């Protein structure tokens, strides 16, 4: 199967040590898109933020924010698949008796709730969260309180359906456990040199580079650029 | 959306207090099926065993064994999605330096490997397994050495395509942790009164019953009988 679409984790794979966007990665993406590849970006940040990457970086596929819970379309519209009414309420309550706190970007969230929390309160909040049908994990700039099933697997399955692709026509690039939901799918997989052992274990290609420089080598390996 | 297909995990949902099949559950399935419902059964058993359930229980849809890795189709054929060459090899090697041992039913396995092991060796073996792209867990009658992504979510997604349904037209019934994958999909969800706390929290309908009695209640709730 020839790769037709690549779903990339923004924070895990397109940035450097200082979290700045990698320019070589941007050039690799543009070069590959010029050759027919469709690219989709996925992030835990808010939709206007990933929207900004779409228009400035030049992403030709849809982009997702809030870990797959909200997407910006090819027709310029925004669609969310989960609501933040419950996660927002959970935060309001927990913040009354824990260090769990709201973050600035929550003002632009629509399908989940981001937060900061003292490491000591993580175990307790996670148990309360799961008893409520939510899950929590960290990615990018913060922790994210999400609805169960609101993840990257959801987003990649959505892309597959939107583009009528076979799983093997899809390549996913990630780096850690919060990317496992999409790596456990029957898609093609690639990761950076600093990816977790479990992600490397199931990847079709493990790059010799990281911090954005794995994109160019990955695409060259799959003959996409 | 109206439910058109129910994907049901056998163990803990179709079994009673003695891990025996519930006769009330069997009659409930046959009744719903007469009224138009397609039912699919999933479990960790080998394919001839779930095949036995299909023909004697009277299941009108596909059945899955080895936790989703092998299916007995509507055309009397068996389709395997993963291979057991690698996992069988792993068990062979590990058995030479750990308590991990093959089990009789592996004589009928085709897409994964079943096993027994002393509890204290679990950690050593899981670490070795994950470094090879496999996973291990206990369910039903033994431990299971699976390929990453070989699960009930893989199976339900397959049913979705096979029947050209939308996730909202699919109802899943499960109760234990290895059933959680189906619950992470955008399908309709239900569980028995004694399902895990996490499953209960993400289910749309939680039954007042268990040991097979929940199937009737669940079907009625969704106007399936
Ligand atoms: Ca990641
Ligand atoms: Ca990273
Ligand atoms: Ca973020
Ligand atoms: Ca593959
Ligand atoms: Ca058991
Ligand atoms: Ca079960």
């Amino acid at each position: 199967h020839m790769i037709r679409l690549a779903a990339i984790d923004v924070d895990g794979n397109l940035t450097d040590r200082d979290r700045l966007i990698s320019t070589k990665a941007i050039e690799s993406i543009r070069s590959a898109e010029k050759k027919g590849l469709t690219v989709s970006l996925l992030s835990g940040n808010v939709i206007p933020v990933v929207y900004a990457l779409k228009i400035f970086l030049g992403i030709n596929g849809p982009v997702f924010g809030e870990n797959g819970g909200i997407m910006f379309d090819n027709d310029g519209s925004i669609k969310k698949f989960f609501s933040n009414e419950g996660t927002n309420k959970f935060l309001e309550e927990m913040s009354k008796r824990t260090s769990m706190r709201s973050i600035l970007t929550n003002r632009w969230r629509e399908a989940s709730t981001g937060f900061d929390i003292d490491p000591e309160d993580v175990d307790y909040v996670r148990k309360e969260a799961e008893s409520r049908g939510f899950v929590i994990f960290y990615s990018g700039y913060s922790w994210h309180l999400m609805n169960r099933g609101e993840d990257k697997a959801f987003a990649v399955n959505k892309l597959k359906e939107m583009y009528s692709l076979e799983y093997d026509e899809i390549l996913v690039i990630g780096d850690s456990n919060n990317d496992m939901p999409m790596f456990q799918l029957p898609v093609r997989k690639a990761c950076p040199a600093n990816a977790t052992d479990n992600i490397k274990a199931v990847s079709d290609f493990v790059s010799d580079y990281s911090y954005g420089e794995e994109i160019g080598q990955i695409f060259k390996h799959f003959e996409l650029m």
